[PDB]
């Protein structure tokens, strides 16, 4: 199954943040990184009192469940230092989001997917559109769309 996998840092070093996370990544068990996207940077969705964000997307080939690629997700971004505050959309060390899983739509209490708030998020859409320009959503839709419609700002790089 092919994985979309959404990088955020804003926190330690962004750059070297994102690096080891892709070096985790492609160490994850029974799967390997298929593409990258390029490294941008973006300023914070909600509080401003935070830095810039360092945002990319990973397509991510797994024979793992959802849920246990989320394990080691979650398990990458503690390795990291990841410490979740009181403050909603705070900053962080590494946020790692599954945005699809295949085709798959999942709803469990720990895992949504697509991942709630992508299709309104400029930093999540530009760099998937650069690793998947031909993707279609579980409903149909398609990313090139979506992106024609909303019409967000384009990303400036890293
Ligand atoms: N598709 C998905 N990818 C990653 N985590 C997901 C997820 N769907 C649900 N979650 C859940 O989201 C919980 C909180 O994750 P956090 O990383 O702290 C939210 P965030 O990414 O900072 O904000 P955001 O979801 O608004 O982008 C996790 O413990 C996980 O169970
Ligand atoms: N620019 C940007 N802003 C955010 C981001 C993010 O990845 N990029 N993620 C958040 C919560 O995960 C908080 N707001
Ligand atoms: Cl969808
Ligand atoms: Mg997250
Ligand atoms: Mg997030």
């Amino acid at each position: 199954t092919v994985a979309y996998i959404a990088i955020g840092s804003n926190l330690a070093s962004p750059l070297e943040q994102v690096n080891a996370a892709l070096k985790a990544l492609g160490d994850i068990p029974e799967s390997h990184i298929l593409t990258v996207s390029s490294f941008y940077r973006t300023p914070p969705l909600g509080p401003q009192d935070q830095p810039d964000y360092l945002n990319a997307a990973v397509a991510l080939e797994t024979s793992l469940a959802p849920e246990e690629l989320l394990n080691h997700t979650q398990r990458i971004e503690l390795q990291q230092g990841r410490v979740r505050k009181a403050e909603r959309w705070g900053p962080r060390t590494l946020d790692l989001d599954i945005m699809l899983f295949g085709n798959e739509v999942i709803n469990t209490e720990r895992l949504t997917v697509p991942a709630y708030d992508m299709k309104n998020r400029g930093f999540m859409l530009w760099p998937l559109f650069e690793i998947a320009p031909e993707l279609v959503f579980p409903d149909g839709e398609m990313l090139r769309q979506i992106l024609h419609t909303r019409a967000f700002d384009k990303l400036n790089k890293w």
